[PDB]
C-alpha cells in the first residue's frame, strides 16, 4: 500500500478557455507518461479587478486538499515539449522551476521563476505563499524569488536538458490576442517594486462563489470561481479605470 506524492496543478485563469482546451489533454498525457499523480484546479478570477496571478495561486493552495503534498503554479499557455522535464516532488533545497531561463521561449534572466514552478506544501506555507499586492502583469514571481531566498531556500532546475529556448516549450500566446496588462496607476510602480512583508497566504481576502466539476474528454478538472477582494486604501491599482 505504498504512498505516492500528489501534485495540485494550480492554473491562474481568466478568459483563456481556448488555451485551457489545449492545456488539459496535453498535461494529462504528459504527466501520465511520467507517472505523476495530480489534479488540475482552474483558478477562475470572477471579480472585476485586474488579473492577480499570485493571489489566485494563494486561493488555490488554500482550497486544495492536504493530500496534495506539492503544487505546480502553472500558466495555462505554456506546454512542456520535452519528457525529461520531470514534474517531480521537489527536494529539500526548495522549489523546482520547470520553465528555466535557459528553456523559456521569452524570459531569460537568471532568477526568473515564472511560468511553471513546483513547490512543496511546507515550503509554500513557510514562505506565507505569494504576495497579494500584484494586480496586473509583472513582478509577483520576482518577489516570490526573494521570499525563497529569505526562507533560506534555493531554486533547483532540470539538469542536462538538451533542448533550448526554441524547442522546450510551446508558448502559444500572441501579445495582441492576449494582451498583457502593464498599466500603472496610483503609485503602483514604486509600491510593487518593494519586497512585501505584510501580505500573503495568511491574509488573502476572497470568496469562492462556486466550485464546478468539469470533464474534458473524460479528464476531470475542478473550476474555482474566485472573487478576490481589493482594499483600495492599500492597493488601489487593482483597478486603473
Ligand atoms: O488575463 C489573464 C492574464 C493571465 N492569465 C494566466 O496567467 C498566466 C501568465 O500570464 P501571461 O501569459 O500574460 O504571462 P507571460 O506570457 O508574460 O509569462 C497565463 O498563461 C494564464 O494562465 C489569464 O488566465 N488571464
Ligand atoms: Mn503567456
Amino acid at each position: 500500500g505504498a504512498s505516492v506524492h500528489k501534485m495540485a496543478l494550480l492554473v491562474p485563469f481568466r478568459d483563456r478557455f481556448e488555451e485551457l482546451l489545449q492545456f488539459v489533454p496535453h498535461m494529462t498525457a504528459f504527466l501520465k507518461r511520467q507517472g505523476v499523480a495530480h489534479h488540475i484546479f482552474v483558478l477562475n478570477q470572477v471579480d472585476r479587478f485586474r488579473f492577480n496571478r499570485a493571489s489566485l495561486i494563494n486561493v488555490g493552495f488554500q482550497f486544495a486538499s492536504d493530500v496534495y503534498d506539492y503544487i505546480a503554479m502553472h500558466d495555462v499557455d505554456l506546454l512542456p515539449l520535452n519528457d525529461n522535464l520531470l514534474y517531480e516532488y521537489p527536494s529539500s533545497l526548495g522549489p523546482l522551476h520547470i520553465a528555466g531561463p535557459k528553456l523559456h521561449p521569452k524570459y531569460h534572466y537568471d532568477n526568473f521563476v515564472g511560468g511553471i514552478l513546483l513547490v512543496r506544501r511546507e515550503h509554500f506555507k513557510q514562505m506565507n505563499g505569494m504576495s497579494n499586492q500584484y494586480w496586473g502583469w509583472g513582478l509577483e514571481d520576482d518577489e516570490f524569488f526573494v521570499r525563497i531566498r529569505d526562507a533560506g531556500l534555493q531554486v533547483t532546475r532540470p539538469q542536462n536538458i538538451k533542448t533550448g529556448t526554441n524547442d522546450t516549450f510551446s508558448h502559444i500566446h500572441n501579445r495582441y490576442h492576449r494582451k498583457r496588462d502593464t498599466q500603472k496607476c496610483f503609485n503602483q510602480k514604486e509600491m510593487t517594486r518593494k519586497r512585501d512583508h505584510k501580505t500573503g497566504l495568511d491574509n488573502v481576502k476572497y470568496k469562492i462563489l462556486k466550485v464546478h466539476e468539469m470533464l474534458i474528454d473524460q479528464v476531470p478538472v475542478t473550476i474555482l470561481n474566485i472573487l478576490l477582494d481589493c482594499d483600495v486604501n492599500k492597493t488601489p491599482w487593482c483597478d486603473c479605470s
